[PDB]
Formats: structure tokens, sequence, C-alpha cells
């Protein structure tokens, strides 16, 4: 919407309206669709930020709620089986959260 050329709005809309159903929890698909695999450094730290949409140093699984309104004004919010498998996507110690070096390796996959 408002947003800078880094992220297509249209590619995060696009994954978010696919992964609204229980067994259609496509994530890893969302990561290399709205070009987040392919994203530096600097850039992965403001979406760091992003996952930290309460802005507290972590990012735990209530962020991970509206983490994607923070990402973009028009994002679903995920549901039981989809902020799980997200989550562990790149949560491997299994702390309900996304370390952001957890969030690294999930994104590069
Ligand atoms: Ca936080
Ligand atoms: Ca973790």
């Amino acid at each position: 919407m408002a947003f800078a050329g880094i992220l297509n709005d249209a590619d995060i809309t696009a994954a978010l309206a696919a992964c609204k159903a229980e067994g259609s929890f496509d994530h890893k698909a969302f990561f290399t669709k709205v070009g987040l695999a392919a994203k530096s450094p600097a850039d992965i730290k403001k979406v760091f930020e992003i996952i930290d949409q309460d802005k507290s140093d972590f990012v735990e699984e209530d962020e991970l709620k509206l983490f994607l309104q923070n990402f973009s004004a028009g994002a679903r919010a995920l549901s039981d089986a989809e902020t799980k498998v997200f989550l562990k996507a790149g949560d491997s110690d299994g702390d309900g959260k996304i370390g952001v070096d957890e969030f690294g390796a999930m994104i590069k996959a």
C-alpha cells in the first residue's frame, strides 16, 4: 500500500490470502514469493522489528499474530496451525518465538 518497493504488497497479500486455510500453511512459500529470501542483513533487521511488532527486543507468538499488520496494513493474522508451522520454520529451539537468527534461517531455508 504505502510501503517500500523492497516488498511487493500484492505478493504479501497473495500468500497471506492463501495461508488463511488450515492445512494450507505454505509460509515458506510466502518468504520466497514476497522476495524476503532475497533480503540483505539491513533489510532483514527492519524485518526483525516486524516480528517484534511490540518492539520489545524479543519476538513472541503474540507478536507474530499482528506482526503481519506491521509488515503490511492489509495482512492476515496467523491461525493455530499457521502460526505454528510458520514459527517452527525458524523456531528450532521450540520456544514459541522467532529468534531473529531462527528467522534468518527460516527465510533462507
Ligand atoms: Ca517483541
Ligand atoms: Ca525459538
